[PDB]
């Protein structure tokens, strides 16, 4: 099924490939870029549960030279995956689907950075 999604721009120094694209595209067209990429890397790890040992969110600018952006998308999820993403960032199931989807773009994001982090970019 179709999931939408939403996400913020990271802080600087997040991401360095965050901070490159920006030289060239838009905030949100690097950022759509990035999570698309970051989507196919996570779905991989919904597959196998792996998705939750890892990073849920990542810090966000909070400077007069940054406005606020969020950033709106939709992709086809297998609906095996999704309910596995649900069990977890829904656990109660009361979340609406507009939080479910900003959960998982955050949380596929968060992993696509760390994952930068840790291999020297």
């Amino acid at each position: 099924i179709q999931v939408f999604l939403s996400a913020r721009p990271p802080a600087p120094e997040v991401s360095k490939i965050y901070d490159n694209l920006i030289l060239q595209y838009s905030p949100s067209k690097s950022l759509q870029m990035i999570l698309r990429r970051a989507l196919g890397d996570f779905e991989n790890m919904l597959a196998d549960g792996s998705f939750r040992a890892a990073p849920k969110s990542y810090p966000i600018p909070h400077t007069a030279f940054e406005k606020s952006i969020i950033v709106q998308t939709s992709r086809m999820f297998p609906v095996s995956l999704i309910e596995a993403a649900r069990n977890h960032f829904d656990p109660l199931g009361l979340e609406t689907a507009r939080a479910f989807g900003h959960k998982l773009a955050t949380a596929a994001l968060a992993c696509f950075f760390a994952r930068e982090k840790a291999t020297n970019s």
